């Protein structure tokens, strides 16, 4: 199960990193 | 099956970061 | 299938994804 | 084997990828 | 194949990614 | 094969990207 395991932690991370930046970019929108 | 499953995951969320970057890079050009 | 087309979409939001960090270190240099 | 290696430290990046982004966001926000 | 190509075009853009992502260090250290 | 190769040079990538952002979140913070 390694490979489908990394797999759905990168799908994780990568939802936190999308929704970090749509918060950025509305700070910086003022 | 659960690759394709979080692969779609990473795609949308790769659209949803480059979008996110391309309204900060406009914020900070003016 | 899924997973190729899956991988074929990342590769083009990633593209992206560096042009935008490249106009947003252009524009914090001034 | 070599792929489930390099897929382990690619999630591991990317947890502290989406943790630097969550501190960077909370700094603009304050 | 197109998995391969697709992986190998996503390596070029990360590349190009911690690029940009550096010299906006550099520039913030300024 | 190749599919490796990609794949190290993305983790090796991430890791430098992980680093570049942990230095802007410390220059935003002051």
């Amino acid at each position: 199960g390694e490979i489908a395991q990394a797999l759905k932690e990168i799908a994780k991370a990568a939802k936190e990193i999308a929704w970090a930046l749509k918060e950025i970019a509305q700070a910086l929108k003022g």
